[PDB]
């Protein structure tokens, strides 16, 4: 074969990556992944072989495609989650965060002009360069649920909004060290979110969906500033416009990039 696998780095629904040699390219690592056996394949490969026309810098870069199908990508040395468990005390560089962020919505803002969503935007997914870019992976081809959008719990809308109320769990994540809303399921997710951003109004709560507003009973809006530590009065707005309950309302990655916190 054209590479030589070496090691599992990730295992899951979207299938089984490994570290790899490109024996054919100076020996390089290089992330291979393998999908299943159709044409809504053919349609989200094209995909990803389009954005990559592009070649963005905050998006892992497709090497090769091969046939039931490999997907080979640039291998980058580590991810998010352990980034954040090597880092020292006591925590991430304030700028540090803000340059991490700038990159994250720069690639979601990338990802989202046109029209993809991530679906499941988690550290995990987040990968961070031997230099220290952010590069996302494991999109544009179809558990935890601590980053979930409210409204893929309630199963209403699956649309870009979706990827910005995980950018404000990873946001938080990266004053926390530790995931802020940490459920053990969908009903229990959606509580521990609602007991911190608050209630809604009525008419935020999406329709037809099975779960009513007076299901929960999370009083007050809490301050985030208690759940969060070590947020300026700019991260602060910046990620209460991501963690916003009605996706609508909810601040869109192109707002985000412009916004005081990225000064
Ligand atoms: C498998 C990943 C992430 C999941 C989601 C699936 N997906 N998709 C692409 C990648 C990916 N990952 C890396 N590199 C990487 C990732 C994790 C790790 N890990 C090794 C095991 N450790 C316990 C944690 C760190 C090491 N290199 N480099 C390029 C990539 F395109 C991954």
């Amino acid at each position: 074969q054209q590479y030589e696998c070496v090691a599992e780095i990730g295992e899951g629904a979207y299938g089984k990556v490994f570290k790899a040699r490109d024996l054919k390219n100076g020996g390089r690592f290089v992330a291979l992944k393998r999908v299943r056996v159709p044409l809504s394949t053919i349609r989200e490969v094209a995909v990803l072989r389009h954005l990559e026309t592009f070649e963005h810098p905050n998006v892992v870069r497709l090497f090769d495609v091969c046939t039931k199908l490999t997907l080979v990508f640039e291998h980058v040395d580590q991810d998010l989650t352990t980034y954040l468990d090597k880092v020292p005390e006591p925590g991430v560089p304030t700028e540090t965060i803000k340059d991490m962020m700038f990159q994250l919505l720069r690639g979601l803002d990338f990802l989202h002009s046109h029209r993809v969503v991530h679906r499941d935007l988690k550290p995990q997914n987040i990968l961070v360069t031997s230099s220290g870019q952010i590069k996302l992976a494991d999109f544009g081809l179809a558990v935890t649920l601590w980053y979930r959008a409210p409204e893929v719990l309630l199963q209403s809308s699956y649309a870009t909004p979706v990827d910005l109320w995980s950018v404000g769990c990873i946001f938080a994540e990266m004053f926390r060290r530790k995931p802020l809303f940490r459920g053990s399921s969908d009903v229990d997710q959606l509580g521990k979110i609602l007991d911190v951003i608050g209630l809604p109004g009525e008419e935020d709560w999406p329709r037809d969906v099975a779960l009513p507003r007076q299901a929960f009973h999370s009083k007050s809006a809490q301050p985030i500033e208690k759940f969060v530590t070590d947020i300026d009065e700019l991260g602060k707005d910046l990620l209460l416009k991501c963690l916003t309950f009605n996706p609508a309302k909810r601040i869109s990655a192109y707002s985000a990039l412009s916004h005081p916190y990225f000064q």
